[PDB]
This record gives C-alpha cells, structure tokens and sequence, in this order.
C-alpha cells in the first residue's frame, strides 16, 4: 500500500505521502495540515487531535499532551520530574516507567507515553486512509536527533500499537535535509544547518552530509522554547488590557483564558503574512466582548528577547560543530514559528544575508523528508 511519513511532533504531528512523483501533505478532517498531538478522556470517549484539543479547558486534567517528552524515559528521570509541575494532568510511577493517569467512561486508567503517542499515530494513519481510500500500513516515523535508543524504541512501539509497520525511525534534521534534496547535490560534503522552532522546542542542528551519511556534527537549542511562548506573551499582554478596560482579572476563568490563546494563536499566525491581525472575542468573560487588534510590530516587541535569543545555540552549534558561519552550505527552516518575518529576518542577518531554505512549509517538511524516505524504503522511489 502507500507507505506515509509521519512528523510525531511534541505539539503538532503532520502526515505526507509520496506519490506520482510529489509529496502531498494530507489535510485532516477539519482541512488542517497538521493535527496538535493531543489526547482526551470523558464520560463517553477518547479524542484525538483538534477534537482533543478543542475542550482542554473543560476537561483539564484528562486532556494530555506533552507524551513526546515522557516516551522512552523512567519516572525517576530529572526531566521528567521537573516537567510534571507544569502538566494539568497526573504523572505515575508504575514500577519504574511514567504513565499518564487519568479518568475514562467514569472508571481511573493510566496509559504508558508510548500508548497515548499510538492513540496520536493512529489519528495520524487514519487522517491518510481517509484521503488516500486505502488502508495505511508502512510508515517513517520521526524523533529529534538527540533521541536515544530507549526514546527511539518506545517511538517505534507507539507505531506498532498503532498498527503501523516502522520501516524506519528517522531523525527530524534528516527528514528536512531530505526534503530539499540536499543528499543528492552535485558535489562532496555540504554543511547544513537546521534551525527548528516549533510549538514547545527549539531544536538546531548542523549536519555534515556525503556519500548518503548525515553526520550530526552538533545540535543545540532550548527544549522550553517554542510558540507556545510567544503566545503565552501576547496572552498576558491581552489579559493585563482586559484588566485596565473592565477591572476584571480573567486569569482563573481557564475558559476564557484558552478562548483568549486561542485568539492569540490565530493572531500570531495571521501577523506572518499582515503587518496587523484583529482579536475578535464574543463573550469573552461575562457577556463582555473582546475586540481589538496586534500590529506586528507590538507583537515583535512582546517577544524581542525570545527572538533574538535564538541565535545564541546557534553560535554554539557553529562552535561545537567547528564551522565559520560561511561554511554553512544550506540553512533551512523547519517548525511552524519558522514562518515569523522576524525570526527569518534574525537568521539570514546573522548569515550576513545567505538565502534560507523555506520553499517547503516549515511545519511541513519534517513529514516531507518522511514521506519521501517512506517511498525509498517501499521501492516507490
Ligand atoms: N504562520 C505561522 N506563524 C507563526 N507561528 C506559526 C505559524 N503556523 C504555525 N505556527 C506555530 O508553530 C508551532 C507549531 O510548530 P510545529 O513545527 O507545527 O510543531 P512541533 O514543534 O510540535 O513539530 C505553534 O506554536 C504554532 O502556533
Ligand atoms: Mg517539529
Ligand atoms: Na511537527
Ligand atoms: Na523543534
């Protein structure tokens, strides 16, 4: 059948398939290109996905996410530990290994990382199937470079509880290497550098690629980083407005407050392609309206440490990897906050004016680079 690349990112997951000769990024039900890696238990049922995503403020603390910085780690793990103090739901310790705990058809059940990111990997397969009329079988799955062999392992056995057969677990660099062909240039070695902002991390890498070897040199970033951030930024902006306007103070009303990041999300995505977007609020708290609007530079503003502090993993990177920024043959842009001007802006002046690789949606080409392994892999390529 058509084997799929899947991005299984830590906040949004995206499905590809090769095929005559391009790959098609696969919209899911509601025309969404990626689908936010979450899952949710209720009275009823289980969600997956924007339906997951959609009532988190309703049903906090059996709305999980985050799977991705739990899978193939031990409870007692540092990371996992600290992570904990800022997740609405409950974290287990069943006999050494993280499960996630919560309440399902009015009875307690805890599932293991690997289980939720299946139930996030079946979605996945199931959004192929529905635009391919096919069954879905074969897949590339991807994790970040510096996944060890427990991450890896436990990824491919979400896979397998999916129903999906791992041809390969791939590293995301790679995939997005992959994805503009930077494999298959008419030359030796190229250095290639991968600058991932995404939903909750900041991943950069500097790959070394010849003879079909791609040598991670270094990578670099903050695993705290992401958009989430920015919005966390425009949301406290817009709660400290409401505040001054109406003397309320929203910030408990968790309805009103993910009604407000949602605006902000929005926002966010719509000053990439406007100088201005406009937040439009029905009854945000108490029958009160919210509407106004961001400039890009107010939002720029907001977020102008974040932004600029990108570029100290960077020079790190450089450093660690031993290259002069001008032996840097290809940078490219991957993850979604990639496609903020500003950042853009940040990293080709930082590379005295270089082009950047962008060609291919940023929070596509993951699942891009997947997809087309995906078909090597399957003999359709
Ligand atoms: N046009 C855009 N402008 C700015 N941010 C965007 C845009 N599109 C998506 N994003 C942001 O990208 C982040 C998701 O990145 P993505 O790479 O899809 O996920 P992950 O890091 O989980 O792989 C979210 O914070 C989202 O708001
Ligand atoms: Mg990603
Ligand atoms: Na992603
Ligand atoms: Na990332």
């Amino acid at each position: 059948g058509p084997a799929v690349g899947i991005d299984l990112g830590t906040t949004y997951s995206c499905v590809g398939v090769f095929q005559h000769g391009k790959v098609e990024i696969i919209a899911n039900d509601q025309g969404n290109r990626t689908t936010p890696s979450y899952v949710a238990f209720t009275d009823t049922e289980r969600l997956i996905g924007d339906a997951a995503k959609n009532q988190v403020a309703m049903n906090p603390t059996n709305t999980v996410f985050d799977a991705k910085r739990l899978i193939g780690r031990r409870f007692d793990d540092a990371v996992v530990q600290s992570d904990m103090k800022h997740w609405p739901f409950m974290v287990v310790n069943d006999a050494g290994r993280p499960k996630v705990q919560v309440e399902y058809k009015g009875e307690t059940k805890s599932f293991y990382p690997e289980e939720v990111s299946s139930m996030v990997l079946t979605k996945m397969k199931e959004i192929a199937e529905a635009y391919l009329g096919k069954t879905v079988t074969n897949a590339v799955v991807t994790v970040p470079a510096y996944f060890n062999d427990s991450q890896r392992q436990a990824t491919k056995d979400a896979g397998t509880i999916a129903g999906l057969n791992v041809l390969r677990i791939i590293n995301e660099p790679t995939a997005a290497a992959i994805a503009y062909g930077l494999d298959k240039k008419v030359g030796a070695e190229r250095n290639v550098l991968i600058f991932d902002l995404g939903g909750g991390t900041f991943d950069v890498s500097i790959l070394t690629i010849e003879d079909g070897i791609f040598e991670v040199k270094s990578t670099a970033g903050d695993t705290h980083l992401g958009g989430e951030d920015f919005d966390n930024r425009m949301v406290n902006h817009f709660i400290a407005e409401f505040k001054r306007k109406h003397k309320k103070d929203i910030s408990e009303n968790k309805r009103a407050v993910r009604r407000l990041r949602t605006a902000c999300e929005r926002a966010k995505r719509t000053l990439s392609s406007s100088t201005q977007a406009s937040i439009e609020i029905d009854s945000l708290y108490e029958g009160i309206d919210f509407y106004t609007s961001i400039t890009r530079a107010r939002f720029e503003e907001l977020n102008a440490d974040l932004f600029r502090g990108t570029l100290d993993p960077v020079e790190k990177a450089l450093r660690d990897a031993k290259l002069d920024k001008s032996q840097i043959h290809d940078i490219v842009l991957v993850g979604g906050s990639t496609r903020i001007p500003k950042i853009q802006k940040l990293l080709q002046d930082f590379f005295n004016g270089k082009e950047l690789n962008k060609s291919i949606n940023p929070d596509e080409a993951v699942a891009y680079g997947a997809a087309v392994q995906a078909a090597i892999l399957s003999g359709d390529k």
